[PDB]
């Protein structure tokens, strides 16, 4: 049947977001564990941010190669509406992947709390925020252009000759996505902690729970949006590459 | 024959385990070395804690990589019992494995120490034990979903066509392998310096022996196990991508 | 029609660069803004300079593999150039990619400041220019020699058989080519924040506007196009793998 | 005729070495220069000696697949040894291509000090060397170790069903060979400084010019070689990969 394949390929969206984000949470989190803010710790010495900016890239390369062949390897809210704004994505899934995504990605946070609580809380709940020093349309537009270039490199990776099994949904080359997010997230992290991925930041936001938090979410939905929005009117007209 | 080039293959795992835990434990001593107590060494400007995540995952890619069509590249007991239950690798030539890579763990780790023994003690041995504030579950379940992660990954990376030599066993791209390994250590040295690796903890153990370690090396045992057998399970069933 | 797909990547090119400059600029001033002056900021704890390499090179890793089978992954004038004196790519269509892609630099070093115009002015703005204890000589001998190694790369890195979208236009993996701007940087930074790619140079040259700055950037262009000119040159001959 | 492309074979294996070593070593002394020794200037900061490791075995990479298809991607002495001695590299080519990898290496370094020279006598040379407190045998072991990794990799990289133009000589995975000099690189620099290379290690070494470089310079010969005869021996028979 067609229900059930579809289903499966949604069950694997989920299962892929939950892993992505605790581990680039516990990163972040075991991060800032290691490296001190004021006092009771080690200064620098962790991973870096550099190292933390690695989690997101790293993991993202790696489930989207585990979850190629069978959703899409979307994992990215921003992502899945690009490729439907781009006419070749059923509807129907876009609204079960985002469910499906946003799922997971609340469970993935919940899962490191579970483990820390104490240096969980004090320590920024691995949420994006704005970091003080900048405007509010400062921080917007980075997550728009950055999300933008995250989101053009899949259409650029869409192979038109390899497709998922029981779809005509483009697989997409693992690597330069993954490295794409990477390079955004040295970019990005200083001003907001680099959201691109509304499921991560809706799903850091339901466990942290802060009023910083919930009063900056609605950029991490609308920046990315817009610039997935922006780069598949990039991709599939003033460039063309439908035909 | 079918011993020659089976045993051409259990060797081939044991030296990668012990090159593994070599090159690895060996950069980990090194970065303890380089920021050390107080009065000798300079902090953060060693490899970073990276650099020691680095080591572990890099190693993982090279050595799959010259083991793939040979050994099938397992260097890992959770690794190659997942691929048991999976029933893709025959029973006796998982138990093989399960020794062979511990063995050469140990040989890696002992051959790391006789180098810096007066070093290495004093600094960890790249045992895997708790960091305190973590109560136990908390340890174990960072464990098993690591391992998950990997084993997951492993198992999204098995080509349905390709063998190593005269056997069932799986051969394909590595490089995703690697930074599963990778990945997961950034997130859970925190806690334990990453287990996910039975050998490489029972390798740790055995030369280093540390009690209040060695009596926590249960853990990387008991967890790794799950955490494969899950990802085995999941990716054979409720993926069911092995289904044709 | 011959304007509608040369165009398609005349603004592929201009995109790829503004893209660039964004994210590898945007990465060296939050960088600044880390480590930054006495009073506010803690050291080390950035991306490290490490980092700062990575986003210029990734990023080349990323554009050329979005542009490989458009406009062939340039994203320099150098590179560009060089692939004129190797007689590949016609005279009129260098010239434009070299207008092209300086323009985006500009548009994508203009877009970065009007995020943190106050922080941006105060921290270098991802200008080229010399540090103090290097005579210009050693800064020009390191533009020409870092950016052979990427031009030498990128001509190693030419598909004998495949073409961008209508022309005669090369394309191939591109890996490699990000790393030799990658690795040239870890090397270079220390001199002149490496440059070795004139449009990325001027772009900086034109935002920033500093004299004692602007009146150094002529090191940047003259630099870099002997490097490539030497690559293409040596690739072409000494080496003579394009005969046939 | 095959004494020309012989020699053209020859001149790439100069030329990358050159351009390796350099790099190499004015990323070493780069962050040297950067990251203050005793005082005057910053502690920390510089590309880390995580940075320096990616600098050899990125550059090795890059230089292997550029010099992969013409000499077969050799760089390295040790490695040249390996091949040799596992009777595929034609015994006067291993001697030319020696001369070819320590020629360069000497070059490549002597463009660094012209450079600085300030900065270049005092921050170490970018010369291998015992660090102090290991003894002697403890840093012999580990170069050739280390090397056995490099080499052990080379053999199991090389593909027999693609060759370099113009003779049997197998052409090189360019990947996984720089990949595992990293890791090598990021186990030894306490150590040694990380050999495995003796034209990188007799490169340095002219330039520099030290009496505890020569003392110690006979180990990164020695050492490597040991290691990349043991590789082979590993590979070729009891591994037994020719057939």
């Amino acid at each position: 049947l067609r229900k059930w394949p579809l289903y499966r390929a949604v069950i694997a969206e989920f299962v892929a977001t939950l892993l992505f984000l605790y581990v680039s949470i516990l990163t972040v989190i075991g991060y800032k564990a290691q490296t001190d803010a004021t006092a009771g710790g080690v200064d620098c010495g962790g991973v870096g941010i550099l190292g933390i900016a690695w989690a997101f890239g790293g993991m993202i390369f790696v489930l989207v190669y585990c979850t190629a062949g069978i959703s899409g390897g979307h994992i990215n809210p921003a992502v899945t509406v690009g490729l439907f704004l781009a006419r070749k994505v059923s509807l129907v899934r876009t609204v079960l992947y985002i469910v499906a995504q946003c799922l997971g990605a609340i469970c993935g946070c919940g899962f490191v709390k579970a483990f820390q609580s104490s240096y969980y809380t004090r320590y920024g709940g691995g949420a994006n925020e704005l970091a003080d020093g900048y405007n509010k349309g400062t921080g917007l537009g980075a997550e728009i252009i950055g999300t933008f270039v995250l989101v053009y490199t899949v259409f650029s990776a869409t192979d038109p000759k390899r497709n998922a099994r029981d779809s005509h949904v483009p697989v997409l080359a693992p690597l330069p996505i993954g490295f794409a997010v990477f390079m955004v997230h040295l970019a990005t992290i200083p001003i907001t902690g680099t959201g691109i991925n509304p499921a991560r930041s809706f799903g850091a936001a339901v466990i942290y729970n802060n009023e910083k938090a919930w009063d900056d979410q609605w950029i991490f939905w609308v920046g990315p949006m817009i610039g997935a929005a922006a780069a598949a009117f990039y991709h599939q007209f003033i460039l063309r590459a439908a035909a």
